């Protein structure tokens, strides 16, 4: 036990979803998992462990921001032995092209937080995911019948920007959503070892303000998860 | 109703305590606060609003991490009436002269993130809290006979520090604790217009190693609390 | 005709080949291109435009360093509607598993020149290539019967840098190869709306000098040509 | 002697004010000091010792600009036993609301200087105030019916700013006076472990233009000078 | 031999003229050198040493940006004993008294590469050109009845720049022509002990084209040469 | 007349020398100008304006630092139409065979300084003097029989270094000798249109730590000033 996490070596899979609400843990826990047990509870922020089709799979919240998930993903790694971690969030896009219940799978991601460069001697570190990882996810994605787009996430240290003005120059570069963590969890996967990827559902737009009808979204939802499990089973192959 | 707030306008008090776990939270609102209501559950972050001697107070948490706070922060100023934020918080200590326990109140608070020199054009914005808050928290300390140094903190984006040589240059500059929020509250602050006091609790020592558990962060400091509440009311005064 | 290509719109085939030594333009007409023909000449970087199993494929250096390489990038991209840029090169191990002659495929390329920071307001890019692109390549590999590692590439301004210090570091975030353009070229990709990839032969190992012949350096060469002539196929499908 | 003090130790109090101006320094010892002798003359930066109701004092100028105080600062910590450095100096107002001769007491200093940076690898080193002294000198600001602001203070490199815009910044983040001394000051005084405070007198207005003459500035800025004095008695009780 | 120069010592002149285009390189050696023989043609870049009035020069080129150029230069520099190197190349103007076909000569070059703030630990260097070369080509040009302007020179990283606001400071801080290697060059000679100088004609006038004959960039170019090699007779005196 | 020189237009000549020291500007005056007059005392910087040999010039101090020049002399150029400074005074040695009583001539100038990042976008601008000045001061001590060194200085922020470590790298990069204003003053002069020099006398070393007889080095310090005022007349013709 760590002082984030009160369990044992054992107690967690070797492979890790997280959503970043705790609340989501407990969603996908009981709606996808079976014989699932909740693991740890510190701070409110619950895990779950069970199966899916025979295979043992874990699912908890890493909270909001990369300095939060920074210390779970760390964590998991060096003290419950993960080997792989799939985030599930949602992301706000900025390209025309993208629409809302678009699956975005962030094989980079870009950001505005200091922490890589105090890894990499201040210099430009590409954080990406596991090249296996993506690839399983696509598959997945296909096999389900779903479009998912591949490419770039930013991840912002402010979710209120002082400036809106990066929002024009993300768009320039082509970057597919903006989120909270993924360039935190890449940079945690390189510095210790393990595996990661990042996989989101565009939940707003910089553009367009319009939703759609919760049915239809809590749908989406359920799509990304059902794709990082099957690209688990892929994996194992 | 805000993006991560389930409430309307009047359901928090004009000042609210704000420890980054939720589950204190909980604690300090059923062991300190009369009449206490549940005001916010979103992702899990419960919100309390009672009353304390009779003064409307309430109590939430914020998570770890600047980016994490930083969310909750502006939201309760820009649409909840806030006018005072009082976090309370843990910390580490890097100096040989303190112990776990020990009180500490921020004047000021270094850091490591990004987010202020986004703010302030890359120059050093200096983050400290509002010198009333800090005073009123000496006195009430005094009048409760707890001790209490006043300084700076650090304010940390990686929990896991890749560079411990770090921890030499704080020590050397005289920083009383690390922890993960404050320079980004007070960043908050300053941009939309609020005022703002950081105050720790040592629950461990980087040097030695020395620990408290979750379970007594989560339930065991009360000193922290009482100067707090009590720095509260002779702020109104 | 731009500053640096003597040609017009049609010269040059969606896809073009990139080897830094402009002498290589030359051999990889020759040697595996049908129907060659000269596109140009200008301060002698000679490029051709010809056939592989019937599919339009051009070939032309881009020089050592990301200044030369941003300059032709773009100017076939903007000018000549370049759509896919493939830089086929060399580039050093910092790793023990690499091996000299492995072939490398660039997910990512890190870096410590400033040309993203101008472009990204000071932020981190991720430069990345094309995912489809990425995976072309790798089944490409595998279908000749060549294992490819898929990962980070490092992209330095200085050959001969100051300090070797950074080698370590690069080792301990699984840099695969060190090389002087991918972040450039990916750079560009993203700026004016292309794709692109490298790929890099290991022709030497940092710290450690090996031995290899002209004929099995020969081979590789080939082999890195091949795979890259093949992806392309692989995309059109 | 030191190489910019000629003087030996005991000839200075274990408290010295300091103005950026020799020729204030000289004022202040004529106007408010009894038996003030002159203890240096070295690049005629004048240093005089004398008493206040009976407690010994020492006031000397400091020059303009960061570099400059940094010198003799440290000199006098280092060599001559001074434990407390208290600036006297003058500033311009950046907010509407402030008017000349108007008292500010600065708590913390921003600063476009990198000298703090240099100090602390890098990162934000909030350079504040001793918050003893900063009371001592509300405390006695009061006792003299005298108003003062308590804030921060913006320390700056270049007089003649090559850039109006971020006066703009400065007055949204509430800066109380623009000066160029007090974060150099502060981060001497945790270098080499002193005590430092700066109080200073609206000498100009940067928005309306209004200003002071050369000679008010001089011998007319007394306010400040009986808050210092007065602050110094409070913190011996 | 050296990773790019395929010679020993000896065969290179103590002084080494370096046109960024190769086959600039040809053209020299035949039309002012007497004698000439090859000694390099790595890569295409063709090396050649003969005599001028009797003075053994050599001629190389550098390739397109400073990534390049410190290669080459770093190689003659440390294995081959150059002790003086002459670039001979061309820029672009900002000013408006600076016009088409004029010569240059770069006491000193500004840039927006990171390669000298690698060597110098983040702080400014200087990047200055020998003073007696800077004074031979000086004198040498008003021998020949050609009129040059002494100043600084901006080496850009991006000759596609994506903002042209930089444009206007360059001209606000009188930069007298826009090119790509000579802060490189002179970054290399202060690192390794050697000395160097970059001499430009202005081939374009940003923002404002004008016209020019084959005929007479042919005299402009021949000038430049010759003005360079008698700048060395006059350093040998 | 300003806030710092309670002068007007016509008091100053059109060349100014300076000295960091106002007590030298006193001693120059007195020693090498005929009628000459006190102009300025504001803070004690005294100013003096007089003539040499029938030439009008003037001598005032500029105190230490490049923010406490940096106001003068910005002042004298757009208040008081000086064309030319000359910054005399002196300097470390780092250079091992960089004697004491060497003089040094500052065609360039390093710092740690961030002013010019701020005035150049954040890039490198070369600090550099006019090079028909630093000719001028060369030819004038030949004629004195003197040697002079042409070359880097470095800008300092800190007299008292932190970390000592910046001069090994100023030695390893060829650094003449260390100050604190040289490139500053070159910063206002290319911001405002004017021209500038630095002319320094090495005052102590590095390496070994001796002195010599006052005699000596005054007698060199009035030669570096009669370069200065000899090489006016030179620039005159
Ligand atoms: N438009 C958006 N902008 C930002 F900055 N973060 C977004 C957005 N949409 C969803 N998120 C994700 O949800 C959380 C913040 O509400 C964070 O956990 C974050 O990853
Ligand atoms: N040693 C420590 N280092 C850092 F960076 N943060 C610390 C430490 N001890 C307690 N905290 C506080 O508690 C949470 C992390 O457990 C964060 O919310 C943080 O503010
Ligand atoms: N070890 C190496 N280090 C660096 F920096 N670049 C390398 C290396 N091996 C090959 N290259 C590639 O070949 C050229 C430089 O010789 C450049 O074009 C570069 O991409
Ligand atoms: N508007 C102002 N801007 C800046 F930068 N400094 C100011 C200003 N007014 C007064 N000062 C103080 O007085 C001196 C400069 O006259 C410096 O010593 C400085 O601290
Ligand atoms: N206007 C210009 N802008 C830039 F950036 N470089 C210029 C320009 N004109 C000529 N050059 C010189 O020629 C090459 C680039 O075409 C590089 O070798 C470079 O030194
Ligand atoms: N070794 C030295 N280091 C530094 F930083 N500055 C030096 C040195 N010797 C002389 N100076 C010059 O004299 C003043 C500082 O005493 C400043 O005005 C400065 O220019």
């Amino acid at each position: 036990a760590t002082p984030h996490i009160n369990a044992e070596m054992g107690d967690f899979a070797d492979v890790v979803l997280m959503p970043g609400d705790p609340l989501r843990a407990k969603y996908i826990a009981e709606t996808f998992l079976e014989d699932a047990r909740e693991v740890n509870n510190v701070r409110g922020m619950l895990g779950f462990t069970g199966t899916y089709k025979g295979r043992k799979i874990s699912v908890m919240g890493h909270g909001m921001g990369i300095p939060s998930c920074s210390i779970y993903t760390k964590e998991l790694i060096t003290d419950f032995g993960v080997k792989k971690i799939i985030r599930v969030g949602s992301c706000g896009a900025v390209l025309p092209h993208v629409k809302l219940r678009d699956v975005v799978i962030g094989m980079g991601a870009c950001t505005d937080s200091k922490v890589n460069r105090i890894r990499f001697k201040d210099h430009d570190f590409a954080a990406i995911a596991d090249f296996d990882m993506v690839r399983n996810a696509v598959d997945a994605a296909k096999a389900l019948g779903i479009d998912a787009r591949v490419g770039n996430l930013f991840s912002a240290d402010l979710f209120y920007s002082p400036d809106g003005e990066m929002f024009d120059v993300m768009e320039k570069y082509g970057i597919l959503g903006v989120e909270m963590e993924a360039a935190g969890i890449y940079g945690v996967a390189a510095e210790f070892g393990a595996k990661a990827l990042t996989i989101c559902t565009v939940s707003d737009h910089i553009r367009t303000h319009e939703q759609t009808t919760a049915a239809e979204r809590q749908t989406t939802f359920n799509d990304m998860i059902k794709i990082a499990l099957e690209s688990v089973l892929l994996g194992d192959k």
